[PDB]
């Protein structure tokens, strides 16, 4: 039943059905691993269908606090209360939990998106106004018998996937899942131990791959890096495919790259690594990004005679953030319950005739280095 529970547009975020209030108000809801607030528009907006009607909720309590988020994109300002929450093509389960109610908002909302709130499944500690706010699964797991973990099948205008909550959907992948721990509970915050491009390592510090922190975040469209391993990974993607040459504003994402309609040269674009720490020491393994994942198509019928894409790899000064286009293809289980983060090839996972993405370990290093950076 929870199979192929959501939805999205591309570059747009991936969205599941919730209704909030008694009687229950639908709303389509943006799955976000990287933020813990659960918020809604509550007020009219240009780019809103549909928003929460506070007073035609009987169940509806008003916290008399205001509360301010601002992300990497957008922010936006409401007003706290609490409700009843509920997925109905979730676990049939409902739940009393927080909720900010949007009532002013900034670059948030997305024209044509087809969402009107956001579902932050990250922890407590980064909850705003502070962690004595309860994000929503915290409420969930409590309140209901559902185990403590939820998994995501992210599929690549419109995409789709799934939401497994509280279970692993073993339909949803195939071969092993390889795990690594979350260092701190906050975002989830993971590891990486080593970069490769076109089976070249990058030979960095492996604590640059992690100033000041890496993060698995399905909120967020690209691939982020830290200044230096951006400009080091783009060297390498541009010598890999050198056969052909793309306006310096492609590379900084201000600019498509296009070809005549079905000619893409996947070819000459290189395979991405990404090693994550393993639950042994020493010991990793890694997923492999193909151009399909981070060349992100951009539909447009206007140019399309044409396959356009935008370069989904982008400069960060907060860190890695291992966004959608990532997670995309891989079947992630985010295990709170032992706090790991598994990984396997998902049934939708990106290939081609003659590469494919994939999941692979264990690797070994000598190098005793922690590449954390704290
Ligand atoms: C899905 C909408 N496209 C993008 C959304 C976000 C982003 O900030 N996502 C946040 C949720 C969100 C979803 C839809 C619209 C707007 C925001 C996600 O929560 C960010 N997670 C890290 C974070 C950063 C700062 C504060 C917090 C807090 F914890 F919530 F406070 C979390 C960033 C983003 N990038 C920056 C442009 C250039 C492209 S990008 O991909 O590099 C593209
Ligand atoms: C905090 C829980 N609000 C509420 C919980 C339930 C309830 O009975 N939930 C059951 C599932 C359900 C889903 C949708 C409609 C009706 C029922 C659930 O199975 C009960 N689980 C045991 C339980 C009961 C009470 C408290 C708790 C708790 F975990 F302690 F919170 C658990 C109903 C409810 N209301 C519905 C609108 C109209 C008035 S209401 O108060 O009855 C508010």
């Amino acid at each position: 039943e929870m199979v192929d529970n959501l939805r999205g547009k591309s570059g747009q975020g991936y969205y599941v059905e919730m209704t909030v209030g008694s009687p229950p108000q639908t709303l389509n809801i943006l799955v976000d691993t990287g933020s813990s607030n659960f918020a809604v528009g509550a007020a009219p907006h240009p780019f809103l269908h549909r928003y929460y009607q506070r007073q035609l909720s009987s169940t509806y309590r008003d916290l008399r606090k205001g509360v301010y988020v601002p992300y990497t994109q957008g922010k936006w300002e409401g007003e706290l209360g609490t409700d009843l929450v509920s997925i109905p093509h979730g676990p049939q389960v409902t739940v009393r939990a927080n909720i900010a109610a949007i009532t002013e908002s900034d670059k948030f909302f997305i024209q044509g998106s087809n969402w009107e709130g956001i579902l932050g499944l990250a922890y407590a500690e980064i909850a705003r106004p502070d962690d004595s706010l309860e994000p929503f699964f915290d409420s969930l797991v409590k309140q209901t018998h559902v185990p403590n973990l939820f998994s995501l099948q992210l599929c690549g205008a419109s995409v789709g996937g799934s939401m497994i909550i509280g279970g692993i959907d073993h339909s949803l992948y195939t071969g092993s899942l390889w795990y690594t721990p979350i260092r701190r509970e906050w975002y989830y915050e993971v590891i990486i131990v080593r970069v490769e491009i076109n089976g070249q390592d990058l030979k960095m510090d492996c604590k640059e791959y992690n100033y000041d922190k890496s993060i698995v975040d399905s909120g967020t469209t690209n691939l982020r890096l830290p200044k230096k391993v951006f400009e080091a990974a783009v060297k390498s993607i541009k010598a890999a495919s050198s056969t052909e040459k793309f306006p310096d504003g492609f590379w900084l994402g201000e600019q498509l790259v296009c070809w005549q309609a079905g000619t893409t040269p996947w070819n000459i674009f290189p395979v991405i690594s990404l090693y994550l720490m393993g639950e042994v020491t020493q010991q990793s393994f890694r997923i492999t990004i193909l151009p399909q994942q981070y060349l992100r198509p951009v539909e447009d019928v206007a140019t399309s005679q044409d396959d356009c894409y935008k370069f989904a790899i982008s400069q960060s000064s907060t860190g890695t953030v291992m966004g959608a286009v990532i997670m995309e293809g891989f079947y992630v289980v985010f295990d709170r319950a032992r706090k790991r983060i598994g990984f396997a090839v998902s049934a939708c996972h990106v290939h081609d005739e003659f590469r494919t993405a994939a999941v692979e370990g264990p690797f070994v290093t000598l190098d005793m280095e922690d590449c954390g950076y704290n």
